[PDB]
């Protein structure tokens, strides 16, 4: 034991979210872009906005599925292009992922979906 191997490197997904602020009856919004990291080693997730500012990040930890499945955590199999994930009540829309991630998914039998556009 003790062999050096980096076979559990993070998977990265590009996602966006719309900050929709309801003003009386009119809703204004802006688009925020994030990078979602999934760590195979411990199934933890981290989110960061590449761009007192609120909502720019989510620390690395295991994230529960949204109701009614909060007794379970998100796994690597819940992430794909054209799929939505919900962290702390906010909906993230995954639209891409790098080559390394696409290759990793293929190696574990996952078919990566076509572009959302």
């Amino acid at each position: 034991s003790g062999w050096v191997a980096f076979d559990k490197q993070v998977l990265s997904f590009d996602a966006y979210l719309e900050e929709e602020v309801l003003d009386k009856s009119q809703t204004n919004y802006r688009i925020r872009y994030y990078k979602i990291y999934f760590y195979p080693e411990d199934d933890t997730i981290q989110v960061n906005e590449p761009e007192l500012l609120q909502g720019t990040s989510i620390r690395r930890h295991r994230i529960t599925l949204p109701p009614p499945d909060e007794d379970q955590f998100y796994t690597v199999y819940h992430f794909n292009v054209g799929t939505e994930v919900v962290f702390y009540g906010r909906t993230f829309k995954i639209y891409d992922c790098d080559a390394f991630t696409r290759n990793f998914l293929r190696k574990m039998g996952v078919k990566v979906n076509p572009p959302v556009q």
